[PDB]
């Protein structure tokens, strides 16, 4: 292999360790990563070997199943294969599991030597480091050991999910045509995407099926030695939290549910701000969408903080669960007649921070995952099963030949079909039109099948398809497609199909890549494409679709007039073209009509801290945190002191031979675990709040942001990527990072207990401590620089694995065509075995660094278990119970906060990307202090004074100097070239971007006045209209200041009333998504509304009604004569008798002026471009136009 892999040769000490894996950060911690640098798989992941191991049990079962007449399931086979190598990691979670249930009883024994401490007996010393190094060996076991048996069944699924896919893959390649009606791209996608994903999950937690509940009866039984019949108290109270963690899972996922359908809502509305800022700037609707938005924040935040402070409950039983199983039992143990020692209760109380966490986490994941993961089969059973391409098998003949696309009662959609071609002889064909075109071609092939009559086919195949195929490869690969780099052959069919220059002169020649899902290439080459493929095959026979060839020219000439009529005509070759006197070049002419056959003539026929600071201190006051960190640590100080109290109250029971007030001990130990409890909730939904009040408060501050933003910021970012941070970020914001933040820092303050505890009562242990934090955050940093790429190679390497599967899926037929699967086939290897590169690497990482990171906190163990036994003279039995029943449980936790605090870290750059537009640069004030007069703009005179325009500041001057009167209630016709002026004129006008100079409305200076002065006044109709997701009502007024009447006068004006009035809702039904149930004229009809109802002096119409049929564009001519006639009017148009009476007309080009009077002056001056472009007209009708003017003027 290319990549040599270590894992091939590392010994048992290495590979337990991973220190195999040292080489690649060093590579890593000097660079940033590449797909070249990652391992290759071993021999025994490679898809390839994989599918055909499981192809062949699922052969075998679905084999058994015919004989036992008992439907196949894919489960068996799964596991028929698996439960041969699965089962052995299962013997070494015995030894897992057994650490955790055995340090416990040698925590006993060696608390029992405290208890009985005499400063003389070395024999007692020497035993209790028997049971102090065991005590290692057990911590070892479960912190080093583990993680090679934990890399161990990751792999398993691994391996399990590249069986999948190619078994997935190897179906759809020969899904039959059936199948391919029922299924879509999108869903044979969804199973490698989204379903066979799950197979990585289910195999991790799969042993606790059966290893968590025998664990919960070995607690039980030791537990049952230790201090009696309490223990079933303990236990039931651990066993009733399953349905309390079941019933939260149901419930917050309710809530979830119900949030998604605002979250929906809230983006597919935000969708259409985007898109449309253009417009909604344009008639000041921005205070409307800001209510709009407004309004379903608020209906989901009430629900987002309301599931929120729920989980808040749950994450506070997560915490606190622990401390009531130890209150009920001890409290119960002394309340049935007993007294509390030492040993006895710390033994007890590790026992269920031992089964605690199997029963409630890792048993109930087991089951959820294993419940969906079985639903992931099922699917892809149903899938296995879908029916498939029977098969097939110089000359082609055909008889009698009828068939359909599937059997219903639509007639035949080939009917009578029956014809023979033999070598030298060229068959063309002629049929329907506006259907299945290619059916008999496809029938050729054997894509369709005949229900009676023959089909026989002798030679190798070639074909093409109307459609244009192309996949993940070069450019030549693709036309080689698996034969020898013949270059004569290949020179020979590039020239003669017309590719040789247009490949090297606009796709840098063949050595070119084929851009992802085929996007590079230009329509016209990839049909060249196709039929460059096809030729190089030197098949024998060629089924030739049209290659659009209904373009006439050169091309579409000399790819027949050469490499078709000379070079393939020997060839057995069937052609289709809308060329049709190519014909001529026939032997026989097959004629079709519907189907049928009817004719069969010739021719002849014829992030830092920054970052957190802004997020945290825009959630509340800085007080509040204050507050906060106080319910932090009470809530872990009590948690702490509630164990503190069960060893002083061991002290003080065992300095008696009189009796302990249980009144006493009992009561200050409820109250500490009530504290803890209500701490521990009280916290929880403290934080829930102060972060989710932060979203609220990101979101509104942002969302603000962007409606004030100008329109360059929108045409500098495409829709897709703003839209993106509400999506995702402004998800996150609220749907998950509370939670993990919360996570985080409650487990993070429980390990900073679990030191505390071991260096308050051992004094020394801070001094080694201090080089296991300094080792610690070294290596922190030495993985995560590198761990971060192999988190990015991953997910780079994954999209091509359904890319190719996609773009497979839409080419099948020219696949199987050549009969060419093995060559897709191994080509999804290739993809396939490059994903997996980075996701061992992927996995190995994660492992490497949880290797060391419990080398640190099994080390704690150890120096703790020994610091203990070498300080034992100043020690007592309580606080050394205290300080291993804690240590005991770090390396459980320490694992968990420091894979937080990678989530966390690398989940707050949607913080920091949401904060990028929390102050993005503004517009000037909607509403400046000097407001326009009472008298309001009246007049509707316009003035421009060397007005020069830019989109972009410093950018090129889209106008320049432009200076015109436009007097009151003026008709004026705008012109220009294409793209010269066009709507620029009045990007200026509504100050879209500011313009330099003066523009003035009845000597009213726009550059004072606010946007939402200017934009209200005057009017526009744009050149496409928009109709947004709201009622027809909204759609009209969204600020509702005129009656439905006037609105029924308006909608009866553009004609649309008794279309809208026979609407359900009449004017308050809602639209269809952008209104997709109005046509674009109808659309613009409204647009005409929205002008009349608000009745401006100004109005504009930006090229619009050039999209709209006549009849409905003569409606609006005239509506807006009828209606505007003493309004002034700006008409940008191209079609100039729309204009030709306009009492002056402006020609704009190059950004100036060039023609400023009444139309018929300039054409009274022939040499007038406005003259020119009436001759440019180049037909009589200018005279008509000519003198249509004349009579407006000379009038
Ligand atoms: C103490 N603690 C906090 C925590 C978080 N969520 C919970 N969720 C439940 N239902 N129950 C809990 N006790 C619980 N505890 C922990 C402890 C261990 C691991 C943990 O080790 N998780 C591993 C298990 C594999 C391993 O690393 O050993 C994983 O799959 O990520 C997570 C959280």
């Amino acid at each position: 292999e290319v990549k040599p892999n270590p894992l091939q040769d590392a010994n048992l000490c290495s590979r337990v360790f991973f220190w195999w894996l040292n080489p690649l950060f060093k590579i890593g911690h000097k660079r940033r990563l590449e797909e070249d640098d990652m391992y290759s798989v071993l021999p025994e992941d490679r898809s390839q070997h994989l599918g055909e191991e499981l192809q062949g049990f699922w052969d075998k079962e679905v084999l058994r199943a015919e004989n036992d007449a008992q439907k196949p399931s894919l489960t068996r086979a799964i596991i028929k294969c698996y439960w041969k190598s699965y089962l052995v990691l299962g013997i070494f979670t015995l030894i897992e599991e057994s650490a955790k249930v055995i340090q416990p009883i040698f925590l006993g024994k060696i608390i029992n030597y405290f208890e009985n401490y005499d400063p003389m007996d070395s024999v007692a010393l020497n035993t209790a480091y028997a049971y102090a190094t065991v005590l290692t060996f057990c911590t070892l076991i479960l912190a080093i050991l583990h993680h090679l048996y934990f890399y161990h069944v990751q792999c398993a699924g691994m391996r399990l999910r590249v069986a999948m896919c190619h078994m997935i893959y190897r179906k759809a390649l020969r899904l039959s045509n059936m199948a391919m009606g029922k299924t879509t791209t999108g869903q044979i996608v969804n199973l490698l995407s989204n379903d066979v994903n799950k197979f990585d999950q289910v195999t991790v937690f799969l042993h606790f099926l059966w290893a968590g509940p025998l664990q919960a009866i070995a607690v039980t039984a030791l537990l049952w030695m230790e201090i009696g019949i309490s223990c079933l108290a303990g236990m039931a109270v651990l066993i009733i939290l399953l349905p309390l963690q079941s019933c939260f899972g149901k419930l917050f996922s309710s809530l979830r549910s119900k949030t998604a359908t605002f979250t929906d809502a809230r983006i597919r509305t935000m969708n259409e701000v985007i898109t449309g800022i253009r417009i909604i700037k344009m008639y000041a609707w921005e205070k409307s969408f800001s209510n709009l938005i407004t309004n379903l924040r608020k209906k989901e935040i009430s629900k987002i903080l309301r599931s929120s402070c729920l989980r808040g409950m749950n994450l506070a039983s997560f915490f606190s669960a622990s401390k009531i199983i130890v209150f009920v039992t001890f409290t119960t143990y002394v309340l049935l007649g007993s007294v509390i020692t030492a040993s006895r209760v710390f033994v007890a109380v590790t026992l269920y921070g031992a089964v605690r966490l199997t029963v409630t986490l890792f048993f109930p994941s087991a089951i959820e995952r294993v419940s969906e993961a079985i639903v992931s089969i099922r699917r892809i059973q149903t899938f296995l099963l879908l029916d498939e391409i029977s098969q097939r098998n110089k000359m082609v003949h055909v008889q009698d030949f009828t068939a359909f696309w599937d059997k219903a009662s639509e007639t035949p959609t080939l009917q009578g079909l029956s014809f023979t071609v033999r070598p030298g002889e060229l068959l063309a064909v002629v049929g329907p039109v506006g259907a299945g075109k290619s059916s008999l071609l496809s029938a050729v092939l054997g894509e369709l099948a005949p229900s009676h009559g023959l089909v026989s086919v002798h030679g190798r195949i070639a074909y093409v398809s109307q459609q244009p195929w192309v996949f993940s490869g070069t450019l030549r690969s693709n036309i080689l497609f698996g034969k020898k780099y013949e270059k004569e052959r290949y020179e020979k069919v590039i020239k003669a199909c017309a590719l040789k220059k247009d490949l090297q002169l606009l796709e840098d020649g063949d050595l070119t890549v084929i851009g992802d899902r085929g996007t590079t290439l230009s329509g016209g080459q990839k049909a060249r494409v196709n039929l460059a493929r096809a030729v190089y095959q030197d098949a024998d026979i060629y089924l030739l679709d049209d290659p659009l060839s209904a373009v006439d020219a050169e091309v579409s000439r000399h790819l027949f007039e050469l490499c078709i009529c000379q070079i393939l005509h020997e060839k057995i070759t069937i052609l289709v073209t809308h060329q049709l006197q190519y014909l001529k070049a026939a032997s026989q002419i097959l004629i079709l009509k519907d189907g049928k056959m009817v004719q069969k003539g010739t021719y002849t026929e014829f992030v830092g801290f920054q970052a957190y600071k802004n997020y945290f201190r825009a959630g509340a006051h800085w007080i509040v945190f204050i507050f906060l960190i106080l319910l932090n640590t009470a809530a872990q100080v009590a948690y702490v002191l509630q164990d503190w109290w069960l060893s002083y109250w061991a002290n003080k029971q065992s300095m008696l031979n009189e009796k302990l007030d249980l009144n006493w001990y009992l009561g200050i130990y409820s109250g500490l675990t009530v504290a803890t409890v209500l701490f521990g909730i009280a916290r929880s939904l403290l934080v829930f709040y102060v972060l989710v009040n932060s979203s609220q408060t990101l979101h509104n501050k942002m969302f603000e942001s962007i409606l004030k933003a100008p329109v360059l910021f929108f045409d500098r970012n495409p829709i897709g990527r703003i839209l993106n941070r509400f999506s995702k970020d402004i998800g996150h914001l609220d749907d998950l990072l509370p939670l993990t933040f919360l996570d985080f820092i409650q487990t993070l303050l429980q390990v900073v207990g679990v030191v505390s505890v071991a260096v308050a009562v051992i004094p020394w242990i801070a001094i080694p401590l201090v080089p296991l934090g300094i080792i610690f955050i070294f290596l922190r940093r030495y993985f995560l620089e590198t761990s971060r790429d192999v988190k990015r190679l991953e997910s780079t390497t994954r999209s091509p694995v359904f890319s190719h599967l996609s773009s497979s899926l839409q080419g099948l037929w020219t696949i199987r065509a050549y009969k060419a699967e093995e060559r897709c086939q191994e080509l999804f290897d290739a993809h396939q075995d490059l994903h997996s590169e980075a996701w061992f690497l992927f996995l190995t990482t994660s492992r490497w660094f949880a290797v060391r990171l419990d080398a640190i906190c099994a080390m704690f163990v150890i120096i703790v278990a020994f610091g203990s036994l070498i300080l034992a003279k100043t020690l007592d039995a309580g606080q050394v119970g205290l300080a291993l029943s804690y240590a005991l449980t770090l390396m459980g936790m320490f694992q968990w906060c420091v894979r937080q605090s990678a989530e966390v870290e690398n989940m707050m750059i949607s913080v920091e990307r949401v904060i990028e537009y929390t102050d993005l640069e503004k517009e000037a004030p909607w509403e400046y202090q000097k407001r326009p007069p009472p008298a309001w703009p009246h007049e509707g005179v316009i003035i421009f004074d060397n007005v020069n325009f830019m989109y972009s500041p410093g950018g090129p001057l889209v106008l320049k100097h432009l200076t015109a009167l436009i007097k009151s209630q003026e008709k004026v016709g705008i012109v220009g070239r294409t793209g010269a002026g066009k709507s620029s004129l009045i990007s200026a006008l509504f100050r879209l971007s500011e313009p330099e100079g003066k523009i003035w409305i009845d000597k009213i200076l726009t550059t004072e006045i606010g946007l939402h002065d200017l934009r209200k006044k005057m009017s526009i109709i744009p050149q496409e209209p928009v109709l947004f997701t709201g009622t027809m009502r909204k759609n009209l007024d969204p600020f509702n200041e005129h009656t439905d009447e006037e609105l029924w006068n308006a909608l009866q004006e553009v004609q649309l009333k008794e279309t809208i009035e026979d609407l359900p809702g009449k004017m308050d039904t809602e639209l269809a998504e952008s209104g997709s149930n109005f046509s674009v004229g109808q659309r613009q009809l409204v647009c005409l509304a929205r002008a009349i109802l608000r009745k401006n002096q100004i109005l504009i119409i930006d090229e619009a009604t050039a999209n709209v049929d006549p009849r409905t564009d003569e409606l609006i001519q005239k509506k807006i004569r009828e209606k505007f006639a003493h309004c002034t009017v700006l008409t940008i148009a191209h079609r100039l008798n729309t204009i030709i009476d306009s009492d002056k007309i402006m020609v704009l080009d190059s950004g100036r002026l060039k023609e400023y009077d009444e139309p018929y002056v300039l054409l009274q001056n022939k040499e007038s471009l406005f003259y020119k472009m009436v001759q440019q007209l180049g037909k009589a009708e200018a005279a008509a136009l000519t003198e249509t003017a004349k009579q407006v003027y000379f009038k």
